[PDB]
């Protein structure tokens, strides 16, 4: 019940799951709290302690803007932080099987949230089921988001960029030095994440500093080549100087702007983050990964294209309706509280909201590719198109492109397509299989049958959990026992992928091929 780590001892707690036991260590610090002189800088290593650290409750989340478009609605508040916000937030969690395993595969979760929001303590990232059912070890960590995590004056060590990525990387290193003490195998570590988490995992594949801190990788609705995923160095410093003036910190000694930003209080920084961009989008990443020459040594689109990444197996996939979630956060004529049948002009206006700096011709090109219907008179035509438009451009095509290019260098790749709409969901049915709603299935929440989940959902979850674990332990995401359809490796030619649902598990070919040729070849040029 007490574990001895390189920096000191840590007390955990015991949990009861499915007639068994899991040992949870919630809130182990992995770095010096980034307060004061340290705000905006890379994490600094933690100096040892002599007491017994009590890791029995989730630690503080990093400071972030909550979104308030739906106060009181669980469909949206399930994603908001469920723990005190604070700059002092560099902590991680460990769930290990009981009894203590000997050489367990380790899964390391990295949450998404547009790089502005998110926390490891969310209910739908509870690692206790994966520990219990598959006897792997699960680790999640908090990393700095928003400007306190990704503010960038390039080359300048007071605000270098990618600090949140270096937070992640320092947790990964903590697992390397320490997880053996917990009964884990540091030579068997799978990163997995979703949305910006998945884009984070993809960047860890590119970053030499993490090459040796994990084995394999799983990308859920997210990759670095997605349009939101990397902010330019043009944009980044335009953004940190607009933050400077909004807070009365514009100077000319670039480092003393930073000194000036260090005396502001967190919430002052948070209020102004939203306006350093002129035209914003529900998907807008105001402060993101940057080519800092340290974590990321070159533009990732080039590293991907020329084979400059960790060679290993990747598991990649996306959801059928990645786009809908964002339509109710800005798009006109859209509401979670009606079927949001919009018109041709509302569609048009919804493109100017999601594609704001884009030419009139650009927005006409999108409308032309997405509005030649199998039936001109279905009222929901434009509603479905704009959903598809946002999902294809922001998630599905980048993920497919990443998998093709990665697989072109000889490693096994597996692609999936999650298409199950859960029965419980608090959002209306027109929104479909939404961004982030496979996460609970990966984490085994439908296993605790309880109130929410049909037995069909319990089974799908049980299978996904097995495929994920087999991928982590063995590099091959098969379920070998219950006469399951085999999951083929994705190769650049036939582009086979697997669909996940409660009814038919089917092998299909070339997801969204016609849509994605538009996004990945034609549209980048406008
Ligand atoms: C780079 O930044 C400038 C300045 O941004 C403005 O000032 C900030 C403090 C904040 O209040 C922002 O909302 C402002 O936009 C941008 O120039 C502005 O461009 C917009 C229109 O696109 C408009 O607000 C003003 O006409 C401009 N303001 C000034 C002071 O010139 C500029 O567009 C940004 N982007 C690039 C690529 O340079
Ligand atoms: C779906 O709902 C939106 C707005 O929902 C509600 O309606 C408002 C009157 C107000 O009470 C809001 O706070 C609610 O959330 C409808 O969009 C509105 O349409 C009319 C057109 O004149 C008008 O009230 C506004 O311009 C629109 N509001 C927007 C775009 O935000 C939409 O018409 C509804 N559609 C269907 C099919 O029910
Ligand atoms: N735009 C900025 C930055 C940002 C860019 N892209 C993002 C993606 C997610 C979160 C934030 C961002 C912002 O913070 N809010 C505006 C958009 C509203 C998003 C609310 C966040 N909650 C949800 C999340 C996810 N699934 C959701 C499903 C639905 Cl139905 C509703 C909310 C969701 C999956 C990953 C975790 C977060
Ligand atoms: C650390 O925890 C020690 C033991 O706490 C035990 O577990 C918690 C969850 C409670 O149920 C408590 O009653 C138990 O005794 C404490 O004795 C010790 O003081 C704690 N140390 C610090 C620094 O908080
Ligand atoms: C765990 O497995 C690795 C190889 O995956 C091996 O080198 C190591 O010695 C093992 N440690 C144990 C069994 O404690
Ligand atoms: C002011 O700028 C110079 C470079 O022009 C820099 O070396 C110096 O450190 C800055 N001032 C302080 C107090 O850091
Ligand atoms: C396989 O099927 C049995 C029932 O025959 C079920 O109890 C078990 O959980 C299934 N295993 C997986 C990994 O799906
Ligand atoms: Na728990």
């Amino acid at each position: 019940i007490i574990i001895a780590t390189k920096n000191g001892k840590v007390r955990g707690m015991q949990l009861t799951v499915f007639g068994g036991t899991v040992t949870a260590f919630l809130g182990i610090p992995y770095a010096q709290p980034p307060l004061g002189r340290l705000r905006f800088k890379k994490p600094q290593s933690l100096t040892k302690w002599s007491d017994i650290w009590n890791a029995t409750k989730y630690a503080n989340s990093c400071c972030q803007n909550i979104d308030q478009s739906f106060p009181g609605f669980h469909g949206s508040e399930m994603w908001n932080p469920n723990t005190d916000l604070s700059e002092d937030c560099l902590y991680l969690n460990v769930w290990i099987p009981a009894p203590k395993p000997k050489n367990a595969t380790v899964l390391i979760w990295i949450y998404g949230g547009g790089f502005q929001t998110g926390t490891s303590s969310l209910h739908v990232y509870d690692g206790k089921f994966l520990a219990r059912v598959e006897r792997v070890i699960v680790v999640s960590m908090n990393y700095r988001v928003g400007a306190l995590g990704f503010l960038a004056l390039p080359g300048n060590p007071e605000a270098p960029g990618n600090m949140g990525l270096f937070d992640q990387q320092l947790a990964l290193q903590w697992v390397q030095k320490n997880i053996a003490a917990f009964g884990g195998n540091p030579k068997s570590v799978t990163l997995f994440g979703e949305s910006a988490g998945a884009a984070s995992v993809s960047l860890h594949l590119l970053s030499p500093g993490s090459h040796s801190l994990f084995t394999r990788a799983i990308l859920q609705s997210g990759s670095f080549n997605a349009p939101w995923a990397v902010t330019s160095l043009y944009e980044a410093r335009n953004r940190t100087l607009n933050l400077a003036k909004l807070t009365g910190c514009s100077r000319e000694n670039e480092t003393e702007i930073i000194k000036c930003l260090r005396n502001k209080d967190p919430q002052e920084i948070l209020l102004n983050e939203a306006f350093v961009v002129p035209y914003g989008t529900p998907l807008s990443v105001n402060f993101g990964p940057t080519v800092d020459g340290d974590f990321l040594t070159d533009m990732p689109d080039i590293l991907l294209e020329l084979g400059q990444f960790k060679k290993t197996q990747i598991l990649v996939g996306v959801n059928k309706d990645e786009g809908t979630a964002f339509l109710v956060y800005g798009a006109p004529g859209f509401s979670k509280d009606n079927n949001s049948i919009i018109t041709r002009k509302e569609f048009q206006e919804g493109l100017k909201i999601f594609f704001p700096g884009v030419s009139e011709f650009g927005k006409e090109s999108i409308l032309f590719h997405y509005t030649d219907w199998v039936d001109d008179q279905r009222p929901e035509n434009y509603r479905e198109a704009l959903g598809d438009v946002v999902g294809d451009y922001n998630f599905i095509c980048p993920a497919l492109e990443f998998t093709k290019k990665f697989s072109e260098w000889g490693n096994n790749a597996f692609f999936y397509y999650f298409e199950h709409r859960s029965s419980k969901l608090p959002w209306p049915e027109w929104m479909g299989v939404m961004h982030g709603y496979e996460i609970e299935f990966v984490f085994g929440l439908p296993l605790e049958r309880r109130d929410q989940y049909t037995k069909a959902e319990e089974i799908l979850s049980r299978s996904i959990v097995k495929r994920w674990a087999n991928f982590a332990k063995y590099g091959n995401p098969q379920e070998t026992q219950n006469q399951s359809t085999s999951w083929p490796v994705f190769k650049s030619t036939e582009q086979k992928y697997l669909t996940l649902n409660t009814e038919s598990t089917r092998i299909m070919t070339k997801l969204r091929a016609q849509q994605c040729r538009f996004w990945t070849s034609f549209f980048p040029k406008v």
